[PDB]
């Protein structure tokens, strides 16, 4: 026994500043997202995002290549979900499969690359410093 | 041009301004911690001042148990599995490809439905 909420509306949690309750969202259910983008060669959905932080999933399209990007003073965490792909962090460049993790430390260039004919899936979860 | 996974990555500090090395990179079986009990199996795999990242797995038919975060923020994604997660009083249905996050000074619980291993990524943003 339990009843369940409406995983689309708000979470009834406590705020520890007022010690009082609010509503937030906490849940992403289903194929809600807070946003999309699409080019050439990834999509980008986010699923959490709020002022600290934002989470979802990154795909590589077909023997694609992200492009080199630096990130700023946020700090990038990753997960290969499923796909076999070539990470860059700054200068050096390392074979990585399903099931390993990396991070982009803030100040500093990355980029993966596809090698399968087939979509390659990475969960992310991005640190917004300032 | 290839190099190596289990040894430290040349990166640049943003401070500096200079190469430093860092451990940016967690492959195969490596991890820094395993924590296990009658319900839960815990693997932290990248682990730093300011957040940790790994995988949840709960046993089949089992339930985490009740624990709060304290000012720590915890980030979840699905990978595979069926289970019903409570944040403060509130509990809901969840499955593969969903997400949820445990606000700083809230409690949280989840319970596996599947008659096998349900398994979450986490992302702890230490405060």
């Amino acid at each position: 026994d339990i009843p369940l909420a409406d995983a689309s509306k708000p979470t009834s949690i406590v705020d520890p500043v007022t010690n009082q309750e609010v509503l937030l969202e906490c849940i992403n259910s289903g194929s809600s997202h807070s946003c999309f983008f699409e080019d050439e060669s990834i999509k980008v959905y986010k699923s959490l995002n709020t002022s600290d932080f934002a989470a979802g999933k990154l795909i590589l399209k077909p023997l694609k290549e992200k492009g080199h990007q630096f990130v700023h003073m946020d700090t990038i965490a990753f997960y290969v979900i499923r796909g076999q792909i070539i990470t860059t962090l700054h200068k050096t460049s390392y074979y990585l499969t399903s099931g390993d993790y990396f991070y982009v430390p803030a100040g500093n260039g990355y980029n993966i690359r596809n090698l399968l004919n087939e979509e390659s899936v990475l969960h992310f979860t991005q640190l917004k410093n300032d």
